[PDB]
């Protein structure tokens, strides 16, 4: 089997992407976060506290006849933004893009915190990490793709975001159309649950390659490219009035500046962000200093590739015995 699905971008800037997933008999259509960081995937519910949901489209088990309480069971999620949610879990039918599983864990909240609940175009997150992340208790549940996977035609799925455009998630399969040239793979470790791999290097603009290892994680779900502090000084420093703002909380930038382009190392390969991709406007309505897509990563722990980065290159999430990553130009 295989599933293909669009995913739309949330607002002018790319800061999220949502995809329509049918949940339940009769379907009913959530449009979700799809999230390679994490391994949940949970839903605003008829269950959620009602002063936090504000214009979400809510799941009603007790509507899908194939719903079923997964009895005893709970989830609570914190993530790197510190937001959070929490609830109770139903098995239910859910079907992306043409492509169904059945008996998937379908995690009802009943609280979200305040970010979820002031944004109206998310009704919820869909993990596409490795399910030992997966935060189901007492029993751990397995992701949407760890239950497809021994069903579809190859392993795998593919990440093509698009920059101020829609894009598409493919489960299943490989579109030989969607990307120039080669893919190159690289290893992963799951040893921390994600898509964790090393690129090999970055450029800013038209400056030279330097070679050096940078571990980080392929990561749909969050919006910016995050970085050593060092790789980040040295993109924001070709960018005259750039600096980092405690008070804002990170790099700015004239919004009169046109911003180089960055290239990450892929093996030997190459992928090149261009600058407007970088660009995520007024820190605040009517201002003229904007804020960056590229930020440090210090204090985070670990670095992260997320849309800025990805949305630069097809990208492959291949799920076989020993995972790896692929990325092509597009």
């Amino acid at each position: 089997s295989t599933g293909s699905a669009t995913t739309t971008p949330i607002d002018s800037l790319d800061d999220a992407y949502i995809t329509p997933v049918q949940i339940g008999t009769p379907a009913q259509t959530l449009n979700l976060d799809f999230d390679t960081g994490s391994s949940d995937l949970w839903v605003f519910s008829s269950e959620t506290t009602a002063s936090e949901v504000d214009g979400q489209t809510i799941y009603t088990p007790s509507k899908s006849t194939t719903a079923k309480l997964l009895s005893g069971a709970t989830w609570s999620i914190s993530y790197g933004d510190g937001s959070s949610s929490s609830g109770d879990v139903y098995t239910d039918t859910v079907s992306v893009g043409g492509l169904t599983v059945t008996g998937q864990a379908v995690e009802s909240a009943k609280k979200v915190s305040s970010s979820f609940t002031e944004d109206s175009t998310i009704d919820g997150l869909l993990g596409l990490a490795f399910s030992t992340l997966n935060t189901v208790s007492p029993t751990q549940q397995k992701t949407f793709f760890d239950n497809a996977k021994a069903s579809l035609d190859s392993p795998v799925f593919t990440a093509d975001l698009g920059y101020h455009a829609p894009g598409t998630y493919n489960f299943g399969f490989i579109d030989t159309t969607a990307y120039t040239g080669s893919i190159t793979y690289t290893a992963v470790s799951t040893k921390q649950g994600f898509w964790e791999w090393t690129s090999t290097g970055y450029a800013v603009g038209s400056g030279t390659f330097k070679s050096t290892s940078i571990d980080g994680i392929a990561d749909t779900g969050t919006t910016l490219l995050y970085l050593p502090a060092t790789v980040v000084s040295a993109y924001w420093a070709q960018v005259s009035g750039a600096k980092s703002s405690s008070s804002v909380g990170g790099y700015v930038f004239p919004c009169s500046a046109t911003l180089p382009s960055f290239t990450f190392g892929v093996g030997s390969a190459r992928i090149v962000i261009p600058g407007d991709y970088i660009d995520f406007g007024p820190i605040s309505t009517g201002s003229s200093s904007c804020f960056g897509g590229i930020q440090s990563s210090a204090g985070i722990g670990i670095n992260i590739f997320g849309d800025v980065a990805l949305k630069a290159a097809f990208v492959v999430f291949n799920g076989a015995t020993t995972p790896t990553l692929g990325f092509a130009s597009k």
